[PDB]
C-alpha cells in the first residue's frame, strides 16, 4: 500500500505532535497534599529554584523590575537583549544589588554576542542564555561551547531553542547546562506559520528530553503556556522549568507601556521577531498586541505554584523529579471542551481563570 | 521507532480518553418501547432508586427542597456540607420529616467531618457520601472504611471522586457501597485547567466500571452531563447512576438566588471550589456563574427520564442493567455537528432542547 | 493492555462512525462528461426514478404540489402522515390525477396505520414506506412483511429506518423492497442528543449496505445532507437515491407557511417529532424552525442533479450504480475548511452555495 | 470484523488526506542561513524560476500587468483563458515586449483551444497551460500529447489539474513537462461541495509526486495556500512551484477592480467556474467575492519569499530540491491554535500576518 497519508515513504510525515490542549495528567495514589509538596526544580544543571518559574528574555517581558521579582518569588528572569550592552549589563548590577539574587541574560551568536557575554558575567549574571531562533547550527553550538571553555567556571551556560531530539542532543554534546525547548508555540509568534516550521509544544518536550536527561541535562519548556495547569503538564513531560511571556507581560512589574482602552487595562506585548522590536532582512515572526493587565507578578506566580502544588497532589508527586514520572490521557476536541468550564455564564473573575 | 506522539515511552501517553460527546449508541434488536423500559438502578449495592438520577452536593443545588422534590420524583439528593453541622442535620431531619424519603449527605475528611457524619446519621441519613477532590489517599480510604465499620450496618457510604481503575478498586477495597467517578467534567469546574489533571468522562467510567463492576459495587457518574442523551451515555458506559449539577441548578427548588437580566431570568450556580465557595491555602478549581432558570425539577426530570426511555427503546435495554451492555460508535467533529440539529434557525424553545 | 479508549472490551465501543464533511470522493479516470452523466437510479427493487431523490415525509416538506413537482422532476414525494386518512389518501388522488405520476405515502404500525395504508392502496399509491424511529423490532418487521403479502403485489413497500448492519438485514428478511436509513442525521432531529442514539450518516449507509446490496435490495440515504456533494457522497457510500427535507423545504411547493423577518423571507420547517408536530407520552425528538425561502423547486432539483453529474464526470461514473463503485478519502477538519471557500467575503449569491 | 469506519471493503475509503494546516516543518540541521538559500526552481522541464511562485490562471488575477510584475520578481503569470483569443495572444505580446520575459498562457481542449494554443505560440508564449477541471480523461491527454509533438520543441505543456497518483501518471506519459495539482482546495472554490469530489492538498501533492518525481516532471502545487509557510509545506511535500490565486489578487498589479467599503479596500476575486466568470450546462463550481487590497505586487513576493527563505534555514536546505527532502510532523487542531498567534489581542497589523 502507499502510506495512509500519501507517498510511499513511510517517514515522510514522522510523528504526531501533541501539546497542551491535547493531553491531561491521570490522577494517581498520592500521600502528596498540595501544601506538602517541594516545588524546586533545576534551572541549569548546577541552579536549583525554589519555583520552576524563569520570564522570557522579551523587551515586553523581562527588564531588572521583572529579574527582581522572579527572583523574590523564588524563580528567575532573563534579561533581554534588545538594548546596549552597557546597559543589559547595568540591569544584571541592579538585579544583583538588591539582595545577591540569581539572574539570567540572552546573548546572540558572533563577536558584538561575544562581547555582551564577556560583560555580562563581569557584571555578576550567573546564567547565560544563547537564544536564537533556530539552535541546530555550528554557530550556535560553537558560542555556547566558546562561551563554557571561557567562563564556564563561573556561569551556567543555557542554549536555545530547539524542538527536536537530534538538536536537543547536539547541544548536551556542545556543554549546555540546560537546553531550551520550543520553536513557534508562543502567543506572539508566528514562525508556524511565516515559515511553515515547528513541532507541538508537548512532543517538542518528550523529544527534547529524551535526549537530555538521560545526559542530566535539565530541559526548560519555553512557550504556549497559559494556564497554571499547562506548566503541570510541561513538567510531566519531563521538563524542569517553564518559561512564560504572555501570562507575565500583563503584570506590573513587565517593562510594557501601559494601556487605557474601552474602560479596560493592558499592557503591550510583541514578539522579538516582530516587525516593531525588529526595528527598536528577515522577515518578521512575531506580531505585535496587547494583554490585559494582571496586576502585582508576586499575586500571578501564587496562583501558578499553587496549581502547580494541585497537580503535585492529584498525582502523587512529592517533588517536581516525581511529577517528571507522571502519566497523561491523550484527548478529544469534546474532551478540551469539557476540561473548560463549559454551558455556564460566568459572572465573577476567577483569580486563576479568565 | 520513537513513540509517534514523543519520547521513547510508549505508555507516557496511556490511552485515548472519550467523553459524551465524543460517542453515541447504536440501536439495536429492541421489543420494549419507551413506555415499558424500567428505569431503577442501585445507588449503592443496597438502595435501589426508581429513577437513576442524584443531584450534586453542591451550595447552588442541593439543600432540602431539592432532597425532598428528587426523592419524590425517585431519585435522591445529596445535601452539600458547605454549612454548620447542626443545619445540615436539620435539613436531613427536614427530608425525613416529608414522608420517609431516601436523602444523603455529603462529608469530608478528618475529625470535624467524622463528627457531622455520626450527627447525619442520628438524623436519619440514609447514604454518606465522602466528597472530596481526590480520593486515591490514605486519608479518604480510610474515612470511607472507618465509617463502614462504625455505622456501616446502618448507613451506607460511597466514596469519590475517582477517575482511574486503580482508584476505583482502591475504594472498592476499603468497603464502598458505591463510587463516584468525575475529575473536571463539571460545567463550573477547572480542575483540568488549574492542575491540569483528569480524565474525559466516559473513559473514566469505563475504567471505574471495569475495577467496581465484577465486585458488585454501583458507579455514579458525576459532572459534565447536559442532555438526557449523555445519561443515557453514562450509563451504557456502565455507570448504574449520574449526578447532576448544571441540569438541576436552573430549577424552582435549586437553593440558588433568582437572577433577573436583560429581561430574562437566571439562577447563580458556581463551583465548590470557587473562590466564593470556598470563603462563603489551594487555589480555586472552579468558577462562580449563572444558568438560565428552567422551573420545577419535576418536570426537567420528566424530560430526562423521557430522554433515557427512549434511548432503552432503540437499544432494546427493558432494564438499566441491559443498558449498561449497550454499544458505542466513536464520532468525528462532523458526526457531532450531524448530531446536534443543524443549518436550521430554531424558532421555538423545546422543552429537552435549548 | 486496557482498550486504549477504555475498558477491557475491545467490542464496547464498535468502530469509527464517519458521516458527509468527514468524507470526499477521489476522481478517477473518466471518459463521461457531465452532460452524458445517467442519473437514473432505483428507488425501490420495481421502481427506478429519472432523478434518485425524493422528498421527506414531513409536513412541511410533502405534501401534493410537492409530490406532483418532484415526480415531474423526476424523482418523487412521499406524502406525509400527519393528517386523517382521507385527507392523505385524497393527496394521492390529486397527485394520481396530475398525469399518472408516481407518488408514495408514509404510514405507522397497528390497525390504524394499515387501515390507512389500505386507504392509499385504493387511492393508487406507488410506494407504500413503514416510516418509524426504530424498524428493528417485530411490529414493524410484521408490518412490512404484512403489506407485502397483502398488496405486495400491486405496491412497493419500504421500510425504515435503520442505522445498522442487522436491522438492514432485518428489513430485507421482512420482504422489504427498498430500507431507509437515518437515524439521527436529519437537521431538525434532537434524537442523537434527547437519546444518545445514533449512527453517523456515511458509516450507517456503509453498513446497511453490506446487508442491501448483497440481497438486491435498494437504500434511501434519509437526512443530513446540505449540498448537491452530500448526495454524490451518499451514493458512492453506496445508497441507490437519497430523501432530503431542509434542501427542499424552502421550495416554492413545500407547504409551510411563508415568513417575513428583518427583510428577509424565510418557511417554517419542523421535525415530525417536535413538540408542535406531535400536537398538531414520549418527549419530542425534534426542533421547530425556519429556513430561507429558495424559490421553485425545479430550480432547486437542476442545482442539485448538476452536482451530481459533476461528480459523476470527475470519477468517470456513467450510471448511479458505477458511482456506487467510487472511493473515498477521509479528511481532517483543516480538509473540511479548505473544501469550502475559505479567506474571502462572499459578494454574489451562488445559486449552489450560500 | 467489518471494517471500523463501516462495510466489508478496506479501500473504500482509501486513505486520510492531510493539507497545509495538518503539519508542521520539522528543524533540522543547518547550515543555511535565510540569506543564503537559493529559492530557484522547476516550473518544467525545461524552465527554471528565481523564485518558486506562479500568479493563477484567473481573470481577477493574471494579465498583462500582473504576468509583468511575477515575471520581473522572478516568477511567473500564467494569462487566463476568459477573453478573445486575440487579446489573449496581444497580452502574450505585451509580456513579450517587456523584456523577453518569460510567460505562460492557459487553454482549454478542442478546436477552439488548438487555434488559441497556436496563436499564443505565434505570440512568443513559453509556457502553455492546458487548465481544466479533471485533467483524467481522454481528451486533455490527447490535447497535451498533440501540444508537444506540434511546438513541443518551442513550448513548455503543462497538463492539470489532478488531485491523485494515476492521473499524474497519465499526463506523465502524455508527454507532460510539468503537472498542476489541485481539485478543491482554492479559496474561491466549492467544487468539494457542489461535486463532493477531491483531495486535501498535501496529500495530492504526495501522491502526485510519487508519480511525477521519478520521470523528473515537476510538480505545480495549484491552490489553497495563504501564507508563506503553507508554500514551504507543498515544496517540502514535494511540489516545484506554487500557483497562488487569492494571495495575490489583492494586489496592485491584479486586474480586480478595487472596491471601497466600510472605510476599507478590497479588489474583487472570482472562481473562473463562478457563475459571474462564465458568462462573463454545469452548474457553478466557484464563487464571488472580494479580498482586501495588499499592495504592489513586489512587497507581497517579498515577503512569500523571505518565508520561504526562513523555512530553509529552519530545515537547513540549501536549495529547493533539498527542502523537498523536509520531514513533517502531523498536528491536532491544539497544535494548529498554538501555531497562530493566541491568547493577545494583535494592535498593529504585521506585513506577512493579519
Ligand atoms: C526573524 C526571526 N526572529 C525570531 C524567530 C523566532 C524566535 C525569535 Cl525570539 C525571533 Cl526574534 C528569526 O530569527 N528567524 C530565523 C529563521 C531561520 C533561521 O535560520 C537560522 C540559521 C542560523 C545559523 N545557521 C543556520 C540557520 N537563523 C534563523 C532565524
Ligand atoms: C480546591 C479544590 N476544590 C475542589 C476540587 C475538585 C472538586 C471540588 Cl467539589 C472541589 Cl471543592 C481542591 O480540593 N483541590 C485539591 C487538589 C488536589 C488535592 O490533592 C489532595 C490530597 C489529599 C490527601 N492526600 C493526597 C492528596 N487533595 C486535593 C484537593
Ligand atoms: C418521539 C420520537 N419521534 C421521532 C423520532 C425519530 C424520527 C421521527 Cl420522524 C420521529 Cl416523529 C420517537 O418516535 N421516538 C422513539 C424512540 C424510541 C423508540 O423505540 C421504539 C420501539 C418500537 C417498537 N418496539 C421497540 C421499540 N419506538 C420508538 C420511538
Ligand atoms: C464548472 C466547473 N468549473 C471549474 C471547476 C474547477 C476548476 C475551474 Cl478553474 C473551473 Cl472553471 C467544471 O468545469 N466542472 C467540471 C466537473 C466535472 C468534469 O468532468 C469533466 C470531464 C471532461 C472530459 N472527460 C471526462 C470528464 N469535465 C468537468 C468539468
Ligand atoms: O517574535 C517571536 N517569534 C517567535 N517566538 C518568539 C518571538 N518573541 C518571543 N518568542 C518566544 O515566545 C516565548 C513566549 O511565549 P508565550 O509565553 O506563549 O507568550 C518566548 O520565551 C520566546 O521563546
Ligand atoms: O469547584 C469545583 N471544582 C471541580 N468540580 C466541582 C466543583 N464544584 C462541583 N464540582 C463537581 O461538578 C459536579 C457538577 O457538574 P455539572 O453537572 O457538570 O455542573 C459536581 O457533582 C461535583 O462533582
Ligand atoms: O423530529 C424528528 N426527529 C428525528 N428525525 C426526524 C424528525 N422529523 C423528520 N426527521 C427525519 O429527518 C429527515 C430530514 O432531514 P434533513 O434533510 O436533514 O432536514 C426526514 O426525512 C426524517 O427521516
Ligand atoms: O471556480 C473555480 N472552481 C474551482 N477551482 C477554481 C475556480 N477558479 C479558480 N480555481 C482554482 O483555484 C486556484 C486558486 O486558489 P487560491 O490560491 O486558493 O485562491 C486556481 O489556481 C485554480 O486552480
Ligand atoms: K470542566
Ligand atoms: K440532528
Ligand atoms: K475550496
Ligand atoms: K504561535
Amino acid at each position: 500500500d502507499p502510506v495512509p497519508t500519501g507517498g510511499d515513504d513511510p517517514h515522510k510525515v514522522a510523528m504526531l505532535g501533541l501539546t497542551f490542549d491535547d493531553v491531561l495528567l491521570l490522577p494517581a495514589a498520592s500521600d502528596v497534599v498540595p501544601a506538602t509538596a517541594d516545588t524546586s526544580s533545576q534551572l541549569t544543571k548546577k541552579i536549583r529554584l525554589k519555583v520552576p518559574l524563569v520570564s522570557s528574555a522579551m523587551d515586553t517581558v523581562t527588564e531588572s523590575r521583572m529579574a527582581i521579582a522572579m527572583a523574590r518569588a523564588g524563580g528567575m528572569g532573563v534579561l533581554h537583549r534588545n538594548l546596549p550592552v552597557a546597559e543589559q549589563a547595568g540591569q544584571v548590577e541592579m538585579v544583583k544589588r538588591s539582595g545577591g539574587l540569581l539572574v539570567g541574560a540572552a546573548v546572540g551568536v558572533g563577536g558584538d554576542a561575544w562581547v555582551r557575554a564577556m560583560m555580562l558575567v563581569d557584571a555578576g549574571v550567573d546564567v547565560l542564555v544563547v537564544d536564537t531562533a533556530h539552535a541546530h547550527n555550528r554557530l550556535v553550538l560553537d558560542m555556547v561551547g566558546k562561551l563554557k571553555s571561557e567562563v564556564g567556571d563561573r556561569v551556567e551556560v543555557v542554549g536555545g531553542n530547539v524542538a527536536t531530539r537530534s538538536a536537543a542532543a547536539a547541544l548536551v554534546d556542545a556543554g549546555a547546562d540546560a537546553v531550551k525547548v520550543g520553536v513557534g508555540p508562543g502567543s506572539i509568534c508566528t514562525t508556524r506559520v511565516v515559515a511553515g516550521v515547528g513541532a507541538p509544544q508537548i512532543t517538542a518536550i518528550l523529544e527534547a528530553v529524551a535526549a537530555c536527561r538521560p545526559a542530566g541535562v535539565p530541559v526548560i519548556a519555553d512557550g504556549g503556556l497559559q494556564y497554571s495547569g499547562d506548566i503541570a503538564k510541561a513538567l510531566a513531560a519531563g521538563a524542569s522549568t517553564a518559561m512564560l511571556g504572555s501570562l507575565l507581560a500583563g503584570t506590573a512589574e513587565a517593562p510594557g507601556e501601559l494601556i487605557f482602552v474601552n474602560g479596560k487595562q493592558y499592557k503591550s506585548y510583541r514578539g522579538m521577531g516582530s516587525l516593531g522590536a525588529m526595528r527598536g532582512k528577515l522577515v518578521p515572526e512575531g506580531i505585535e498586541g496587547r494583554v490585559p493587565f494582571r496586576g502585582p507578578l508576586s499575586s500571578v506566580i501564587h496562583q501558578l505554584t499553587g496549581g502547580l502544588r494541585a497537580a503535585m497532589g492529584y498525582t502523587g508527586s512529592p517533588t517536581i523529579e516525581v511529577l517528571q514520572q507522571a502519566q497523561f490521557v491523550r484527548i478529544t476536541p469534546a474532551g478540551l471542551k469539557e476540561s473548560h468550564p463549559h454551558d455556564v455564564a460566568m459572572t465573577v473573575e476567577a483569580p486563576n481563570y479568565y
